[PDB]
This record gives structure tokens, C-alpha cells and sequence, in this order.
């Protein structure tokens, strides 16, 4: 009698360096023919909390379970999603969002193949882990200390020069890098600019010098690798509304993509030389409680179009820049698709070429680059469908490249 089969075993393509923004194909062969299993996908952040997904599924008649070929029957998800173990990954501890701060190591996905489709999973028959990487071939990280500007530039691998992004991201204080280290893997020289507490910045935001951001942008463009003669800004949520108003008031700005961005200036005072921008008001009492104690705040700011909130609009007919807005219509946090919409009515009113806006079906505050999980919620909504949002984090990174090459 000959021995037994050996194990099974997962094989990956590409099955070396996979970036986090990279589709991965993952199949197991030596299973028995039309075995039942169940796929589970894990994960830790940099804070040890965990992430998880979990998919049943059918192996062929040759024991062959490929994942661009064969279906997920119920779990986190359904249909033929390659990517769904990834997209449909969820905290084991509600309302966590996931930490991932240092660029320069990997998220490990363990991948687990499970005997059965109990809903307490069988035996172990075989695992492995896939490493995800934020930093892409060659590119490379220089932390920014010039002046008073903080901030971290990623360069594509030699010879420049190269098209030059300002990354920014909303409310929070600190820096987020990974967006930015990301995307310099598409051939863009890309700073991630903190603009409070974070290193020697101002502890808050109760009122923000758009000359600081006029510095940053400068430094960018004065980089001998950096092409010019203006720069990309790339921003979501507070980091959005801040595209509109460095374009506004500041030359040099080409073009900017504005993620979920508001029109009106919010959460603290805006100054610009002379000019100033108070904060839009607020109506706390318009918070609706539904459908769980979870807080819906999408209705809190006052309109910028009347009364003394007039004030706070950004005067964005000013700009001489190109705008690509990209909003999630399930957006939560505040009225993004209103917002896109107001600041395309006011650049047309004054004969500025109308920006193209793109909205995207039951997708939520959060549209971060592609495969970070859904955060319903961290307490408030942010909105969005798993499957809905995922899709368009994959769209939006598409469109936001193909318009900076066009136009930087």
C-alpha cells in the first residue's frame, strides 16, 4: 500500500512582494475532490487587534480550490470574490479602526484552509502568510524638517524628476503616511503634510495659517526631483476641504483631488493673510439617534449658504486649479455629495471650468486606498456597504491616478 497523499498546500500569485493597494490570487491544491472548507482570513494591527474574514467554499473535482475561479458560497461574503477575504475583513471588537501608522513593515493576513463548513471550524489542513507591504519597490521615505513644516516626502526609485502630490488627511492631529508611501509607487513624489500635533506643530487647530501650507507646498515644489511648475494636493475629509482652500487662496496648485472634502471651513478659524474664515456653525439638537445608540451627526453643520455662515464658505471661484471630487453618497460624517455639488455651482457661476464629481453608491466617509476593511462606525456612522464601499476604494484609486498623470 502506498502512503498517503501529501497535505495540502496554498499557492499564491504573485507569491512574493504583494503592496496592500495589489491584487493577490490564492488557490489550494490537495484537497479531496468537491471538499466542503472554509477559508479564513486573519489579521493584527499595529495596536494587536484583530481583524477577520471568512468564506465557505467548494474545491473541484481535482481537490483544486482557485479563488478567481470558484465561488464563495456564504460567510463575510458571497460570489466569485478573489478579494473578498481581504475587503470583507472585520474587527473582532466593534467600533476598533484598524492602526497602521509605520510604512515600513508589512500587514501579515494569515490565510487558514478549515475541514467542513460548520460554523465551529473543522481541522486546520494547511495555512499561510501573506505579507502586505506599504513602502512599493524602491521607493523611499524622507522624513521633512524644513522651516516649521512637518511632514514625510516618498520619492519613486531613480532617475527623477517626478510629479509632486501633497497628501493630507482630516481631523485627528499626528501624520498618516500610508496613502502617500502608496502612491509614490505610481511614479509620483508624494508628501504626507501634518498640520497639528504632531512633532513641534501647534498642539490644535483652533485656528490654521494657510501660510504654513503655502511653506509646504513650496518646499515640494523647490525639490530638485520634484517636475513642477505646480503641485497636485490630494486630500480627504479636512484634508479635502483644505485642498479647496489652498487652491483658493494660494498660486501654484494644478490640479487637486478632493475626497469627501467640505466647502465650508469647519472646526476651528482659517487665516490667510488678511482674509479670514470662521468656522461654520453647528446645531447639535439635528443629531438623530437610529437605528442602534450609535449617533448620526451627517446634519450637525449649518449651511454655508445663509445667514452669517455665508462667512464660511470657501471662496473656491478664486482657484485657478483643476478639481476632481470623489464622494461617497452613504457619507455619514457630513453632507460630501452637498458640498461637491455647492463648490461646482460656485466655480460655474464665475465661468471656471465645471469639475468632475464622482459619486459612489453606498460608500461612506472613509474612502481610504484600496483593501483597508470597512469602518462602520467608531460613537457615529461613517456609512457604507462592505462590498459597495470596497469597490469604490478600488475605483477612486484609479481615478485619482489617472487624473494626476493627466494633468501633473
Amino acid at each position: 500500500r502506498v502512503p498517503a497523499r501529501m497535505a495540502a498546500t496554498l499557492i499564491l500569485e504573485p507569491a512574493g512582494r504583494c503592496c496592500w493597494d495589489e491584487p493577490v490570487r490564492i488557490a489550494v491544491r490537495g484537497l479531496a475532490p468537491e471538499q466542503p472548507v472554509t477559508l479564513r482570513a486573519s489579521l493584527r494591527d499595529e495596536k494587536g487587534a484583530l481583524f477577520q474574514a471568512h468564506a465557505r467554499y467548494r474545491a473541484d473535482t481535482l481537490g483544486e480550490l482557485d479563488l478567481e475561479r470558484a465561488p464563495a458560497l456564504g460567510g463575510s461574503f458571497a460570489g466569485l470574490e478573489p478579494m473578498g477575504l481581504l475587503w470583507a475583513l472585520e474587527p473582532e471588537k466593534p467600533l476598533v479602526r484598524l492602526v497602521k501608522r509605520d510604512v515600513r513593515t508589512p500587514l501579515a493576513v494569515e490565510l487558514e484552509v478549515l475541514d467542513g463548513h460548520d460554523p465551529d471550524p473543522g481541522r486546520l489542513l494547511c495555512q499561510t502568510r501573506h505579507e502586505r507591504y506599504f513602502l512599493p519597490p524602491g521607493v523611499r521615505r524622507e522624513p521633512v524638517r524644513v522651516g516649521r513644516v512637518r511632514g514625510t516626502l516618498f520619492l519613486p526609485p531613480e532617475p527623477g524628476p517626478f510629479p509632486g502630490i501633497v497628501d493630507m488627511f482630516g481631523t485627528g492631529g499626528g501624520l498618516l503616511e500610508y496613502r502617500a508611501s502608496l502612491l509614490a509607487g505610481k511614479g509620483f513624489a508624494v508628501m504626507a503634510l501634518a498640520y497639528y500635533n504632531y512633532e513641534d506643530l501647534p498642539k490644535t487647530m483652533e485656528t490654521l495659517h494657510l501660510e504654513y501650507f503655502e511653506e509646504a507646498m513650496n518646499y515640494l515644489l523647490s525639490h530638485p526631483e520634484v517636475k513642477g511648475p505646480g503641485v497636485g494636493l490630494l486630500g480627504i475629509s479636512k484634508g479635502g476641504e483644505l485642498c479647496l482652500s489652498m487652491a483658493s487662496f494660494l498660486k501654484g496648485i494644478t490640479a487637486a483631488v478632493v475626497i469627501n472634502g467640505s466647502v465650508a471651513n469647519v472646526g476651528g478659524t482659517l487665516r490667510y493673510k488678511g482674509e479670514t474664515l470662521p468656522p461654520v456653525g453647528v446645531n447639535r439638537n439635528r443629531i438623530k439617534v437610529t437605528k442602534d445608540g450609535y449617533a448620526d451627526i451627517v446634519d450637525v453643520l449649518n449651511s454655508p449658504l445663509e445667514g452669517p455662515d455665508q462667512k464660511s464658505f470657501i471662496p473656491v471661484e478664486r482657484a485657478e486649479s483643476t478639481f476632481l471630487f470623489l464622494v461617497g453618497q452613504d457619507d455619514h460624517n457630513w453632507k460630501s455629495e452637498f458640498y461637491a455639488n455647492e463648490a461646482c455651482k460656485r466655480l460655474q457661476a464665475h465661468g471656471r471650468r465645471k469639475p468632475q464629481i464622482i459619486c459612489y453608491p453606498e460608500t461612506g466617509h472613509y474612502i481610504e486606498p484600496p483593501y483597508f476593511p470597512l469602518c462602520r462606525a467608531s460613537p457615529i456612522i461613517w456609512g457604507g456597504e462592505p462590498r459597495a464601499h470596497a469597490m469604490a476604494q478600488v475605483d477612486a484609486w484609479k481615478q485619482l491616478q489617472t487624473f494626476f498623470h493627466k494633468h501633473l
